[PDB]
C-alpha cells in the first residue's frame, strides 16, 4: 500500500506527486499517455520543438516561472515587431504597427470600456468560490455574448472581442456563463494579462518546448514511482484505504489525487459512486474546442517585408497567428488555432484540408509566399481521447451556483487537482501547477 | 466467448424494443443491462399494497408507440384525477384554490401567458424534427437561452413565474440552462406547450394499472431465454471491420453489430476502440441529464378529495413546484405525487430522505392544508445519485451545442448505433420516444446486416 496514488502526469500530477515524495511520503504516478506532459506536448520537426500543446508563459504566472527557473529550463520572448495584418470580411488586408490602429478611435473607447466593465465584475468574483459572488445568480443566467449585446457596442468591437474571447476560452460567447468568464478574467488578473503579448500570456516560450520543462519534473521523482502506459479505469474507496484498478490490476493506497480533465475525471468507475452533484458538476464542465497548427518555411520571409507574422481576421476560420519561429530565426513558423466551432468544422476535414485553409488564409494577409509551405503540423485535442478538448473546461450557464461548489471538496480518500480547480490562473500550466501544490498540501494534512 | 449477430447494451425501453425487433427479425441478439433489473429510467416498487412509480408514470394522446405496446402486452390505463379545486401559491399573498390554475392569473396575465405559449410553438414549428440545427434561424436561436427570449417578450412577473414552473416540471433544468433551440425543438417533438402541460389533453393524461416497469418486464419477456443478462455492465466497445467486442467484468461478447441504448452521459463513459470522433465525445460532454427528485407522500386516505382540492399544487417560489394526486383507481392510500426540479433538486439531493419529507410536507401544510402532516409513509428517489442513469428526465443541451455538436446525436461509428428517447424525433425525453429510438436503431442494424 503506497500513500498516494496521483491520477494523471500533467503539471498538476506531478507537481502533487513531487510535493508528497518531498514530504517523505511514497508515491505512484499513473499516466494513461506514453508520456508526461498532458495538455503540453512537445515534438521534434525541422530540427526545432514544436509545442502542439501550451506553450506560453507571461507575468504573474509566478509557479511556472520559479519551476522553470528551478530545473534550468531558459525563456525565449515571443516575437512583438513588425506590423500585423488585420482583414474584415471581403476587404483588402491592413498592415499596423497593432492591431488597435485598424479601429476608428471611437472602436477603441468602445473595446478599452467594454474590458474595462468586464474587469469591474471579475474583482467581484471570489476566485476560490464564483457562487458567493454577490450577483452569482444574475451572473451563471446570462451567457457573455448576452451581457456584450446588452453594452449596445458597435458590430465590429462585438466581432473583435468575440476573435478574443474565442482566443482566450476555445468557445464562443454564447457557450460560457456571464459568471464563467468573470471568475477566469478575474483569475488571471484582468483583460490585459489574457490577451497581451508584451505584459501578458503571451509574452514568453520556453527554450526546448514544454514537455521536456514536465519530463524534468518527473525526473525529480524517484524510479518506480511513475507508470506510463497505464489508464485507470477504476478507483473503489473505504475505511482504510483507496484502490485503483487499471488493465494490468490494482493499486493499494491510502489516499488518491485525481489530477485529469473534468470529463475524463467523471468516466473513471468510481466506487462508491460520486455524489450526485460532483457527477453533475462534470456533466456541466465541456471542454473546449480547438485545433492547433504550425506552419513551417524554410525561413520566417515576411520579417523580411516589416510583418510581425500576426493576423487579425474575424470572419475567417482561424483566429490570431504568431510568429512561432525559435531563437535560431529557422525554420520560419506560423503558429494558430481554429477555435470553437471551426476547431469542430476542421476536426472532422484532413490535415491535408486545413492545410489547405490555413495557408489560402495567409496567402491573402501575410502575401502569396504563404503557399510555398515546407511543412503543416497540427493536433486537435477533442481527438485526444485522454484530453477531450483544449484549453480547458469551461461552464455554461446555471452551472456554476448549483454544480461549482462540488468542484475541490474531497470525496473521502479522493482529492482533485487539475487546472480547473485552481483559484489563479485557471486554464493555464501555472494553475494547473498550484491545483498540484494545494491537493498534496490536503494529502500530507490527512495523512498525519 | 459467445457470438450473436447484434449485442444492445441497456434494458430501458429503448434497448428492449430494438432488442425485440431484432429478435422478430430472426438475428441473434443479447441484451446486456448494468441494473438487476429491466426498465432504466422507468422503475415501480410494490409499497402500501400498490405500485410506486418512482421514474416514468405518465403516458398521453399523441403518444401512439407506448399507447399500442401497452395495447399489446395486455397493460390497462387509469385516469390522471382531473377534479377539484388546484391551490396556487404566488411569491407574495395567501395561497389561491381555483377549478383550473389558469383562473389564479388576471386576464391580463393569462393573454400574455397564451401569447407567450403560441409565440413559442411558431418558432418550435420551423425547427426540423430530425435535424434542429437545419432550422432557417438556428444559428439564432441556439445563441440564445430560453430564459433570455421568456426576458425578450416582456410579459409580467407572475407569468414568467408560472412559466418557469412548468419549464422546469417539463426539463428538469431551469430557462437559463436551455438553448431556446432545444426547449423549441423539444416543443415540436411533442406536438405543442399544450401537450406537455395539460393534464386532459396532454402527457399527464393517463397512469398504467400496476405502474411502468412491469410493462418494460413483459417487453423482455418476448426475448428468447438467455438473452437478456442483468447485472453486467458494458466497460469497454472495441471494433474492428468484421465486428465488434464488448467488455464486461468478467468477459467478452463478440457481436456483428451493436446498439448502444444508454444515457448520452453513460454512453460517453464506456471504453470505445477506436476512440469516438471528437464531435460525437463532445457532443456528449453538451449534453448533461436534468436534475430531479421525484416523491410520493402516502396517506390512508386522499383526504383532499373531501375538502374538494385535486392534490395539485403550483408554487413558483417553492422547493416543490407542482404536484399531482397519485391515489390508485382503488381510492387508498392517498398518495401526494410532485418533483424536486433543477437547483431545487441537486439542493435536496445532498440532504437526507427524512429532511426531503420535512421540506415537502412544509409546503403541502401551507397549500393542501393541516392534514397534510397525518403522513404514513414518504417514498422518493434522487435520479442524479442512480449510477445508471445520472440524472432525469433526460439531456438537454446548453447555448451553442445543437448546431456545432448536435449533428453527431444519431450517427452510427462504424458497426455501432445509438438508441434511447434523446435520438427520438417524435416525444423524445418520454418513453415513446425511447420506444421509436429502438425501432430506429433496430430497422438500421438490420438494414446494414444485409
Ligand atoms: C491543449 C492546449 C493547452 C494550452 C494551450 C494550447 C493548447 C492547444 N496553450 C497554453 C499556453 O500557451 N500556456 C499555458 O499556460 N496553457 C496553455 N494551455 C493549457 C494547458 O496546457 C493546461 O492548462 C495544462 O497543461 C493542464 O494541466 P493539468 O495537469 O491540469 O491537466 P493535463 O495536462 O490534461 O494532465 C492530465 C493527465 O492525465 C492523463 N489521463 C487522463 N485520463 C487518465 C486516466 N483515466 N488514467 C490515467 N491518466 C489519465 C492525461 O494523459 C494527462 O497526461
Ligand atoms: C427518471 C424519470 C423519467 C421520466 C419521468 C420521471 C422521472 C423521475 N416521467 C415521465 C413520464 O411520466 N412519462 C414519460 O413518458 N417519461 C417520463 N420520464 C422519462 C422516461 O422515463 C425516459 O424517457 C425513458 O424511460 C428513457 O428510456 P431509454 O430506454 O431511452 O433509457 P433508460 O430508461 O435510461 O435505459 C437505459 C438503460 O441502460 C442501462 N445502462 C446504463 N449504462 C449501462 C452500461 N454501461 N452497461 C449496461 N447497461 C447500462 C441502464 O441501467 C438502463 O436500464
Ligand atoms: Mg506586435
Ligand atoms: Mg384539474
Ligand atoms: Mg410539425
Amino acid at each position: 500500500q503506497v500513500d498516494v496514488v496521483v491520477v494523471g502526469a500533467g503539471f498538476a500530477g506531478l507537481t502533487a506527486a513531487r510535493a508528497v515524495h518531498e514530504a517523505g511520503r511514497s508515491v505512484l504516478v499513473l499516466e494513461a499517455r506514453d508520456r508526461v506532459g498532458g495538455r503540453t506536448c512537445t515534438e521534434e520537426h525541422h530540427g526545432t520543438w514544436i509545442d502542439l500543446g501550451g506553450q506560453w508563459i507571461g507575468p504573474g504566472q509566478d509557479r511556472v516561472a520559479a519551476l522553470a527557473a528551478e530545473l534550468g529550463v531558459e525563456t525565449y520572448p515571443q516575437p512583438t515587431e513588425g506590423d500585423d495584418v488585420v482583414l474584415f470580411g471581403d476587404g483588402e488586408p491592413q498592415r499596423a504597427p497593432d492591431v488597435a490602429l485598424a479601429f476608428s478611435d471611437e472602436e477603441l473607447t468602445a473595446y478599452l470600456e467594454l474590458a474595462g466593465a468586464l474587469e469591474a465584475i471579475a474583482e467581484k468574483v471570489p476566485l476560490d468560490a464564483p457562487w458567493l459572488a454577490p450577483e452569482a445568480a444574475a451572473w451563471d443566467a446570462t451567457t457573455l455574448r448576452e451581457w456584450v449585446a446588452g453594452t449596445g457596442v458597435p458590430d465590429r468591437v462585438a466581432g473583435l472581442f468575440e476573435v478574443a474571447v474565442q482566443a482566450v476560452f476555445a468557445a464562443t460567447s454564447a457557450q460560457l456563463s456571464l459568471l464563467h468568464a468573470a471568475h477566469y478574467v478575474h483569475s488571471a488578473g484582468g483583460w490585459s494579462k489574457l490577451t497581451d503579448t508584451e505584459g501578458g500570456a503571451q509574452q514568453d516560450r520556453l527554450v526546448g518546448g514544454v514537455q521536456p520543462l514536465a519530463e524534468r519534473l518527473a525526473a525529480r521523482l524517484p524510479d518506480g514511482a511513475l507508470r506510463l502506459s497505464t489508464p485507470v479505469r477504476g478507483l473503489a474507496q473505504d475505511g482504510d484505504g483507496v484502490t485503483v484498478r487499471t488493465a494490468g490490476g490494482e493499486v493499494r493506497a491510502r489516499r488518491a489525487i485525481v489530477a485529469v480533465p473534468p470529463t475524463l475525471a467523471g468516466r473513471i468507475d468510481h466506487d462508491p459512486p460520486l455524489p450526485p452533484q460532483r457527477d453533475q458538476l462534470l456533466q456541466h464542465m465541456p471542454q473546449g474546442s480547438v485545433v492547433k497548427f504550425h506552419v513551417i518555411y524554410d525561413e520566417p520571409w515576411w520579417r523580411a517585408e516589416g510583418l510581425s507574422g500576426t493576423v487579425l481576421c474575424p470572419d475567417e476560420p482561424i483566429g490570431v497567428t504568431f510568429d512561432g519561429t525559435p531563437p535560431a530565426g529557422t525554420p520560419g513558423i506560423v503558429t494558430g488555432f481554429f477555435e470553437g466551432p471551426a476547431a469542430v468544422a476542421a476536426g472532422a476535414r484532413t490535415r491535408e484540408e486545413r492545410r489547405d485553409v490555413v495557408v489560402d488564409v495567409l496567402a491573402r494577409t501575410l502575401g502569396e509566399r504563404a503557399r510555398d509551405v515546407r511543412d503543416y503540423i497540427d493536433r486537435d485535442w477533442s481527438a485526444e481521447p485522454w484530453t477531450r478538448g483544449c484549453y480547458g473546461a469551461h461552464l455554461p450557464p446555471g452551472a456554476w451556483t448549483v454544480y461549482g461548489p462540488a468542484l475541490r471538496v474531497p470525496v473521502g480518500r479522493v482529492h482533485w487537482a487539475g487546472t480547473e480547480t485552481a483559484e489563479r490562473w485557471t486554464g493555464y500550466i501555472d494553475g494547473a501547477i498550484e491545483s498540484g501544490q494545494r491537493a498534496a498540501a490536503e494529502v500530507l494534512a490527512a495523512l498525519g
